[PDB]
């Protein structure tokens, strides 16, 4: 159990400050700080940017939440500062490599001492300044490498990224291996749960944790809609914040009643100098569609131009000759001619940070960006629009979420440069008057961690013999968040307890026992209206008219009647299909909050405070609680308003003609059943209701009252019951039951004994830190990589960097596809251990996770292929093909150092001289700013 608490100390006019204090520690305000600032800036520094440096002053860890365009490093550059005031080594990390390069590139032009540490390059690892991505983090803190016995500050930036269930999981480990003497800074993005990350922190190791929050924005911004088809931009929310409902409305009632365009929309915004302007198309294709659609408009001059081609000439001077003459730059050079240019993930590495820098010096003025390029890049534009709303993540097609918005929204203004930012928006289809005002109105994300378990983790802890998993996990971000739920559970649980103690007077038992029976009764009467509608006997029984009822445990909708019907199959059948079901196209009465829309879920019938309308919906043949007897005449061919009505007016009168009720049907006779046990139902339905009216409390009045009450009670002790099976899982065995199944394995395989330590076996698994390396220890071990070429050795190890399905699989060789069995086959008899062992996994996603598309390509290439010759034998983009093969490169370094573990030299130099035959003519080259 955590013990901390906040003080939340005040703040003038500002931003807002909490402070963590864990447990028993008294609040000592802050002092001001003495000395000289270690860093001068020249301008004018916020509230909050006081509060940072002050706090940084006194050498407390700390946590920011703001916009992006806040200019967060500008605190940075001070605490960096003073560590090289005081004479102390600096370490940085990034998430992605990608921003490393151009940070390593500021923090070495003005401050002039610092290093970088890549995967792929290591450049001065002698300095108070160590810039490095978090992973190698994790490997540096696995090995001794004793490099923190002198470094207390840490910095981390752009923390929010820990939303995914893959890859965000290793910060955890990263941070608690971490020594508590050292200190350190967080950047965040604007955060709702920001308070619970801060106490976790300030319980995890015992030190205070300053949190700072706020959401001033030097350049506010506007938000316009465009709906597909039409002109002007109706302005919904504003530099003041307004809502303005009646622009949404008129934007949605056009494109409802409307139920080149690109090219009309940037023709617009050029006249009126808002250059530069941002797209964001989530397909790739779609980005060169659109650029190749923009071939028909000129932006730059003639200086420019001659610019922009001795800048090429420059960059393109180290690409070598060969190199100069790919197809893409002589497709890109007169797209840029005219002032526009594309980035996405399919580009040249080269090409890439040409336009970035390009974009930054301010020549080129339309660039259309995909998803990953408004993370990253610190160089912001004058206004921002969006192709589409619906994107497909990777597992189905969905809408996009607030956080993304937002994110991608954030770009638009620049300080000083345009008074005002611009966001233009457009709607297609299914708009959905309900859905899509959230994404004006909802924060951005709530930060939840995953913590997903993996082999590596526990064999590297096994490796530490004074730390052992169980330890680490208590310590995980998981628990602690599913410990702030405790207390909240505890007083629900107490307050329905006195709540159900509270009203408690029946009188008497006899009321529980007509309860008991009358719900006997009400499953007697589902269990044969399971077998009424049936889609046998009730199939004869569907003519337009019958007025049936309907009631999917949610809500009762009326009487209708029915229009058409059908055995309309499962199109494209989710998980198979083996049941025909049927949909009957049946007349409800809707609300009209559900017709303006019409696209979210079909339902909300009207309610008795509204008129509502009447339209054919379509539902399940499961879901009719009721077949009546009755067909009301309906009219010819319809589709209006006023003979709908007559249909109501009809439903009217016919119901003031049996008041004691609709003679629904007979279920014995009327069908014709003749099947043997629905006789021992009716006998079991007509005993229940006989002895039931035989009871007296029936004819005793309240009886409505004291039934109402005890539902009421019921209802409160199915809560108490819920609650407390929740309750029973507080801290239960949680993700610790796999923990045992994943320990049980290694035993198993020969990685550990039953005595749980770690052996050499596991001691070269330890060393491996990128692919799944319990079946590469087995083809070390069982000797498959022997007997291998090195050419056909690599390519092997290339299925296990991809992970991307592609349309046509090539075919494959006997002497390269052999060892693909090779390695199928000793992948299953793994999978039947790991399913031995109560661990749900499914061995058909499992061979799909090493995907067999381009080892040839690996092969042809590490054969004295040219790069322009390579790319024309798969469906896949040029730069998708380069950066798969940087795990690869990287995988390949970690293995030469690997057959050194077990004496074995011979596969050793194999793997290395494989190494040096890859990095020959465009793959493998300095970035423009290395």
């Amino acid at each position: 159990m955590p013990r901390v608490k906040v003080q939340s100390v005040e703040t003038v006019e500002g931003c807002t400050h909490e402070v963590a204090l864990p447990a028993e520690e008294d609040y000592l305000p802050l002092k001001p700080r003495v000395g000289k600032a270690a860093k001068e800036y020249p301008f004018i520094l916020d509230a909050f940017q006081r509060e940072a440096i002050q706090c940084v002053d006194n050498n407390q860890s700390v946590l920011v939440s703001a916009h992006t365009s806040a200019g967060k490093t500008v605190c940075a550059e001070y605490a960096i500062a003073l560590a090289l005031r005081e004479k102390q080594r600096v370490i940085f990390t990034s998430p992605i490599k990608a921003l490393s390069n151009q940070k390593y590139r500021e923090m070495y032009e003005e401050f002039q001492d610092v290093g970088l540490m890549t995967g792929d390059v290591t450049i001065n690892p002698t300095a108070s300044c160590l810039v490095m991505t978090t992973e190698i983090l994790r490997s540096m803190l696995y090995r001794g490498s004793e490099v923190m016995r002198e470094v207390a500050w840490v910095i981390f930036d752009e923390i929010h990224y820990m939303r995914d269930s893959e890859r965000g999981v290793v910060w955890e480990e990263t941070i608690i291996l971490l020594p508590d003497n050292v200190h350190y800074v967080f950047l965040s993005a604007t955060i709702p749960n920001a308070r619970q990350f801060a106490e976790w922190i300030c319980h995890l190791h015992k030190q205070p944790c300053h949190v700072i929050y706020t959401d001033y924005r030097p350049t506010p911004l506007q938000h316009y809609i465009f709906p597909a088809g039409g002109d002007g931009l109706h302005l919904v929310v504003d530099e003041n914040g307004d809502f303005r409902e009646d622009n949404f409305n008129t934007a949605m009632q056009v494109l409802r009643d409307a139920g080149s365009n690109v090219f009309k929309i940037v023709k617009m915004i050029m006249e009126r100098n808002f250059q530069p302007v941002i797209i964001f198309s989530f397909s790739k294709k779609d980005c060169e569609a659109y650029a190749l659609q923009m071939t028909k408009l000129d932006f730059n001059t003639d200086e420019e131009k001659k610019m922009v081609e001795e800048v090429f000439s420059n960059a393109i001077d180290c690409l070598s000759d060969e190199d100069k003459k790919l197809p893409q730059v002589e497709h890109v050079l007169p797209l840029l001619k005219r002032g526009i240019g594309i980035h996405h993930g399919g580009l040249l590495p080269i090409l890439k940070e040409t336009i970035e820098i390009l974009f930054s010096e301010g020549l080129i003025k339309a660039l259309f960006a995909t998803e990953t390029f408004a993370m990253g890049i610190n160089m912001p534009a004058r206004t921002v629009l969006f192709t589409n709303a619906r994107k497909f993540d990777g597992k189905d097609f969905r809408w996009i979420s607030s956080g993304e918005y937002i994110q991608m929204s954030g770009r638009a203004g620049r300080r000083g440069m345009d008074d005002r930012g611009i966001v233009i928006l457009m709607v297609d289809e299914k708009m959905s008057p309900t859905i899509g005002k959230q994404l004006l109105k909802g924060s951005a994300d709530p930060l939840n961690s995953a913590f997903h378990l993996t082999y590596n983790m526990v064999l590297n802890l096994l490796r530490v013999e004074e730390i052992n998993p169980e330890y680490m996990l208590e310590k995980s971000f998981y628990q602690f968040q599913h410990y702030r739920a405790i207390p909240g559970v505890v007083e629900k649980v107490k307050n329905s307890e006195e709540q159900y103690n509270k009203i408690v007077i029946p009188n008497e038992e006899s009321v529980v026992i007509y309860y008991k029976i009358r719900q006997q009764l009400a499953k007697l009467g589902k269990e044969i209206e399971e077998y009424i509608h049936k889609p046998k006997y009730c199939l004869p029984f569907l003519q337009p008219g019958r007025l049936v009822k309907v009631k999917n445990e949610g809500d009762d909708f009326g009487w209708g009647v029915v229009v058409n019907f059908s055995k309309k199959s499962n199109v494209k059948p989710n998980s198979g299909e083996l049941d025909p079901l049927y949909v009957v196209e049946v007349l409800l009465r809707c609300s009209k909050e559900s017709l303006k829309n019409s696209a979210t879920e079909a339902a909300k019938p009207a309610k008795p405070d509204e008129k509502g309308e009447m339209q054919v919906v379509p539902v399940l043949v499961h879901l009719l609680s009721a077949i009546s007897s009755v067909r009301l005449y309906i009219p010819k061919d319809l589709r209006p308003v006023d003979n709908r009505q007559s249909v109501l007016k009809s439903i009217q009168e016919v119901q003031k003609r049996f008041p004691d009720g609709i003679p629904l049907l007979d279920p014995i006779d009327d069908m014709g059943i003749q099947d043997q046990g629905l006789k021992k139902v009716i006998q079991k339905v007509e005993a229940f209701e006989h002895r039931m009216y035989s009871h007296p409390l029936h004819n005793d009045p309240n009886l409505e009252t004291v039934y109402t009450l005890c539902e009421k009670k019921a209802q409160i002790a199915i809560d108490i019951k819920s609650a407390k099976r929740e309750l029973k899982k507080a801290r239960t065995v949680l993700q610790m039951d796999e923990l045992k199944c994943r320990k049980r394995v290694l035993r198993r395989l020969g990685f550990a004994t039953s005595s749980d330590v770690i052996e050499m076996k596991g001691r070269v698994a330890c060393e491996i830190s990128s692919a799944d390396e319990l079946l590469l220890t087995e083809m070390m071990f069982n000797g498959l990589f022997n007997d291998l070429s090195a050419e056909q050795a690599t390519a092997l190890l290339s299925c296990f960097v991809f992970q991307e399905n592609s349309s046509e699989m090539p075919k494959l060789t006997e002497q390269l596809a052999g060892p693909l069995r090779q390695m199928q086959e000793c992948a299953k008899r793994i999978a039947k251990v790991s399913a031995e062992a109560k661990l749900e996994i499914d061995e058909e996603t499992y061979l799909s996770s090493f995907k067999p598309h381009l080892m040839d390509v690996v092969y042809t290439w590490a054969t004295g292929a040219t790069f322009a010759h390579i790319c024309k034998m798969t469906d896949v983009f040029e730069g998708s093909i380069i950066r798969c093969m940087r795990r690869l490169e990287e995988l390949l370094r970690q293995m030469c150092q690997a057959a050194k573990a077990i004496g074995n030299t011979e596969l050793e130099n194999k793997f290395a001289e494989g190494i040096t035959k890859i990095k020959r003519d465009i793959v493998f080259a300095a970035s423009l700013y290395l």
